[PDB]
């Protein structure tokens, strides 16, 4: 509800690319995460099935191959890339209150520099942690107390792959948009 | 709550067909998806039953025949066909802010051109992926590790067929309405 | 929340019967569906029990006797009978905006004509599909793959019957109120 | 949210007893039903246990002894006793709109007459249907297909009894308050 | 949402202790009950485990030792201690409306007298019903149909004890604050 | 919704560090707890698995090693560290109402002194209760009625460790920010 009012405040005090394309893509990712993707991961552990009679083997194998869920990583990423925009708004509101270019410049050019770092950091984590963007149907697990190697089966691997590729692609576009914003301000000096 | 306020803003700045019929049908599809259809697909995997003792065969057979759920496809389709309208609103708000036909024409005629493409694209995906709009009671699955061929049974196939035909028919009507909007602007030049 | 504001807008621009009795009964049906009836049908398939060892027989028997749930039919009916009122509101708002009897007459008399058709259509569907308004405790099912004939037992048949009779009776009253509205406008010509 | 605004409108246009005590007790019953009582009846059928191996005996015994749940009866009762107050508000709003004692008297004295009837009707139903206000731990069921007589056990019988006595007592107080309101208007003539 | 607006209205028309400390502690208890304590009691019966093969013994033993849940008692207590404040607000609003010390005194001094009674009554009930504020891991049950004496095990006894002590301590503080409010008005006469 | 309005009121009447960094980190912790961390702990007891046939051993072992859940501790911590800010707001509103440095100084310097105490207290509790910030896959339990020593396995130990380190680190930063706020006011005297 009030989030729409927040967007209008953040909509102002930005450049053409920043006003429209960055904000639309940011809302785009939130909608995908909230209304569509969150129920795909609902039964991630409930429907995780292992071919064994060993008690506790299912708990350790799921924890080994999914140290942190994909949706939790995306939730953290959206929070981190949204804070520098929120910090600017409070700084401007604080600045206006005390009133009744250089300071504005350095705050703005720093905020879009942190967003690029955060986007690239989480994008790198997704790759190393899950060795690619495709989820497998079968995982082989040999952690204690599983005897030898145990076959375990993931829930909805194909649908999770579709949303993973979707979220990564949009994040890559947001990186390019922020990079161009730097170039526009770089040549203007 | 605030979504109603959003509709009023989008209600304005449109033509007779665009103001009323496109917006009503768009709200029509959202209501069907939210209040009625979403709980039909709630137990899609929980009540998926296969006649086998092989561990993991249920996971791979459901994933094979339902790579992405119908409700997730409709959620993606509604988001895509709604973005060009949202892009116009921010462009107009940006245009009005800087103020204090050709630009308006090209943005408007392009937005309704993207909606036709997105509607047809998702409509085509529904056909090829699910080979028609009727869901079967029985699916035969022979993917590893299922031994030979295994019979599996879908949950609520008839009710899902009813809502599938309903959503496809409304999407087809929206395509025709957008096509006529092009014709009205085509003859006017 | 905002739905209350919507009602006030729809409350105006109507006749004495239309202003009060039709709108109150419409809110009456929504309240019954939302706060009371929706949790009666919550375990419709989970608590559906069949006396058999055949895998998949439960899925096909429930689908055979309940092609579409009662609550989904009522949700569709309320949406259909509410659209003509919503179409009038946008037409009036569009008409007022362009400003700054015959047109108003034909739109109004048509809207209450569609409501009668939609109410009677869904009322007819409830009868033919479920052969009466009483739900049985026992259903006998012989669809493949059930061997011979299998006894299956419905969940909460009596409570569902009570709400079915309640919703049908209110719909019948709404039909009569709309018919009288036609008679008042018929004699006035 | 907006319900609080609704109360303020209904708070006005009433007498001293009607303004305060009837409205407070009405909010009192809603709070008990919503925040406290509704989760007591959550597992009414899930935790209903019968001592038998007969398939379907649990479904028919629960349906026999609980034709309609207590919380659904209270939800219906609150809706019925609230409509005459809502009808008056629309009548007054309609009356004021056309402007820009006898009519007001008959509408008001009729509304509080319907509330007494509805309160007594539902109170009578609670008694005959459930033969008293105390819920038993054990119910004996001999309906088909249960063999002979089967023992079944109710979930949370004591807590449900506490809330049943609570709701009945408050309803009895509301009857007395409405009766006195008639007496005050009866002597005044 | 609107509850915050309600607090502002109740915040005014009170004394220094009443304006701040009573209202803060009242909000304090609601937050504990809503956001923290309510999910502790979620599986109170689902995870209640008894060492027996007797059908129905689990139902009767849980009902015997938990006639009413702790969270339901706290929900009732908060509603009761909040009504006298709500009654004053409607009385003042009614008084102001008819306008366009003694009456105000007696209403105010009575309201804080009922709050002390309600706080002490529920505090006494918690003690006698549950014989102290510590919940045990093991309960021994011999009610029919349990054979002899059966061992049953409570879910999350330690966490429930922590929140029980927390709620009792805050209630005790609220009693003292109300008592001092009487003393301040007693000496002033 | 209204929480955003609350933040704006709390945003004012603070110092540079207090206005921005403390409030942003406070919102930061709430977002992590609400949208991300709360569903990690959803199946804490449901997926807790012990290698035994002893009834009731699972209940006592979970209760022994998790006397209070991590998310409940964080919920309590956020409530405690937020009350002194809320107390100041009501004091200022009360002060302004009666109007129509020393008092303001002592209230402000005390509020940030309580926040440091509460942050350190809960941080200490997390350490002693859970002997570090890393959660183990395996816990060995010998409480009655478990025979000898029983192996039990925790659900999602790695993901819970990640969020535990995250919440502790942010709390440590908030302690440092409050300490510096004291130093700024200490030198100014």
């Amino acid at each position: 509800g009030t989030l729409q009012t927040i967007l209008g405040g953040v909509n102002k005090h930005s450049t053409s690319i920043g006003k429209i394309w960055l904000t639309v893509l940011f809302i785009f990712r939130i909608m995908i995460l909230v209304v569509a993707a969150k129920e795909v991961w609902g039964d991630e552990q409930a429907d995780f099935v292992c071919n064994t009679l060993q008690p506790g083997c299912k708990n350790v194998c799921y924890d080994h191959y999914f140290p942190i869920s994909h949706i939790r990583l995306w939730a953290l990423q959206l929070i981190f890339v949204s804070t520098p925009a929120l910090l600017v708004a409070m700084h401007v509101a604080y600045r206006r209150h005390e009133k009744k270019e250089g300071s504005l410049w350095w705050t703005y050019t720093s905020s879009i520099f942190f967003r690029v770092i955060f986007e690239a950091a989480f994008m790198y984590v997704f790759y190393v942690m899950y060795d690619g963007f495709s989820m497998q149907r079968l995982v082989k697990c040999n952690a204690w107390p599983c005897p030898n190697t145990v076959d375990c089966f993931v829930s909805r691997p194909t649908e999770k792959t579709v949303f993973t590729v979707f979220m990564i692609a949009v994040s890559g576009i947001c990186i390019l948009l922020n990079v161009t914003e730097l170039c526009y301000l770089l040549i203007r000096y």
